[PDB]
């Protein structure tokens, strides 16, 4: 026998970082996979908060928002407030199956400094003016990396897949419930130049539950990826945008793609890719995990143009949308809360994300399994995960610029249409 310290939370030193890579990242969270050898971070990535630089867990109002439960609300700071509320709230409804909440570890401010240094290079410009990384947390996630188990992996940001039927959209915005949103949102984001080609794909297609919408779809997303489609080669980006989103895919990146699903894919030249996309479909379509997410999404029974006013009782400030419908002010403040809460837990899950790993059975390390897609015209039988991604919690205050985002997004479409 030999003696050892105790237990202590492990902490990640400012020597630790070069063991991280860049692997991707949104408006809330770093994002780098494992490249070092410590058996516990492989196979592990770590999600590091950043700070738009013009910056306590939870506001006042937040408090009762979620006060429904006292171990989420009384959360020190946002990466336990992240894992209560994956853990008490998200898991309740998604199910744990195909979500992997997360686990902390403590993280030196001169940790962070360094993975700040050692991104920026693989980071893209307007993400570097916009956010460095936050390097007054103690804390950063560890999660899975749903891109491993060669093994590829695809990602799909669905966004909303339904079409809001509320008492309380107004005729002028009534095209917001025969459109869409995703699809007049790009209208804006085209006008502001944040892409360049109106994308194919509409989550309406994702989330119809049509075996043959759904491929139109993952044959969109393919076509046009954006920031909703990407598609990995053992942790590596070979279709998409890293850390951004991306002009449509070209003959000349659709014939390097084509030539990468090589021993992977088996089929003649100019066929995997055909191929490729039948397997995401058939994953996609086959586990159903999308169906469970479309209900989460669907707690938003009013529509931000309806929630709004909710949401200003809240904050008990007085109403500005209105015009001198009491209806919605004239709900008991408890009924009120309830439809902001459930509008904050459905905006976590229009702006989640889906991974699919795959395992080729061609490949003699196959662990089998009884989740797997049998692609008929190579007889290749795939073994696949689906996991969830990016179910944080968003702050009571997005409300009100939910609701001036939408005005804009309606207000544009609606001129638009209007010239013809
Ligand atoms: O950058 P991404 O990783 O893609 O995600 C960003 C936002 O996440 P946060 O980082 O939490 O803000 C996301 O959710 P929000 O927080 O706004 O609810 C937005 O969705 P929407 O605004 O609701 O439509 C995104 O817009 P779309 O991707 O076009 O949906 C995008 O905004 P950006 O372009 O300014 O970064
Ligand atoms: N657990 C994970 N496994 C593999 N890739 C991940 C994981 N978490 C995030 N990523 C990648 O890094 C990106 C970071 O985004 P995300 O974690 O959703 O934070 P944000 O709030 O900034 O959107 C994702 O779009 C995803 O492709
Ligand atoms: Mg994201
Ligand atoms: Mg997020
Ligand atoms: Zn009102």
């Amino acid at each position: 026998e030999v003696l050892f310290q105790g237990p202590m939370e492990m902490i990640l030193e400012e020597k630790d970082a070069s063991d991280w890579i860049y692997r991707g990242e949104g408006g809330a969270n770093l994002v780098l996979a494992y490249a070092g050898s410590s058996p516990l971070f492989v196979g592990k990535v770590i999600r590091i908060q950043k700070a738009r630089r013009n910056d306590s867990v939870l506001t006042s109002d937040e408090q009762h928002l979620w006060r429904e439960n006292n171990e989420l609300i009384s959360s020190p700071n946002k990466e336990v407030l992240e894992q209560r509320y994956v853990q008490n709230v998200i898991i309740p409804l998604l199910g744990p199956k195909h979500v992997d909440a997360g686990v902390r570890v403590s993280v030196s401010k001169e940790f962070l400094e360094c993975v700040d240094k050692k991104v920026t290079k693989q980071r893209p410009l307007w993400r570097v003016n916009a956010a460095n990384v936050d390097t007054s947390h103690d804390s950063a996630l560890i999660l899975n990396d749903h891109s491993l188990f060669d093994c590829i992996s695809v990602e799909i940001k669905p966004k909303c897949g339904f079409l809001p039927t509320s008492r309380f959209i107004g005729k002028e915005n009534m095209l917001k419930t025969s459109v869409s949103r995703f699809k007049m949102h790009q209208l804006l984001k085209l006008e502001y130049i944040e892409i360049s080609e109106e994308s194919e794909y509409d989550p309406l297609d994702l989330f119809s539950g049509s075996k043959e919408r759904v491929l139109e779809a993952i044959k969109a997303l393919y076509s046009t990826p954006q920031n909703n489609f990407r598609v990995f080669l053992n942790g590596s980006l070979i279709l998409g945008g890293s850390g951004e989103s991306t002009g449509r895919t070209s003959p000349e990146i659709g014939y390097a793609f084509e030539d990468a699903l090589k021993g992977f894919i088996q089929s003649e030249d100019g066929h995997r890719t055909e191929c490729f996309l039948q397997l995401v479909s058939d994953a996609v379509y086959g586990s159903g995990v999308l169906d469970r997410l479309l209900e989460i999404q669907k707690l938003d029974k009013l529509d931000i143009e309806g929630a709004i006013h909710c949401y200003y009782d809240i904050i008990n400030q007085p109403c500005p949308i209105c015009k001198e419908e009491l209806s919605l002010h004239a709900l008991p403040l408890d009924e009120s809360l309830k439809i902001v809460k459930e509008y904050l837990i459905a905006a976590t899950a229009k702006d989640c994300s889906i991974m699919i790993s795959f395992q080729s059975r061609n490949a003699w390390d196959s662990e089998p399994s009884g989740d797997y897609v049998s692609l008929k015209p190579t007889n290749q039988t795939f073994d696949y995960k689906v996991h969830f991604i990016d179910l944080s919690l968003k702050p009571l205050k997005r409300m009100e610029s939910y609701y001036k985002l939408d005005k804009k997004i309606i207000s544009f479409y609606n001129r638009k249409q209007k010239a013809e």
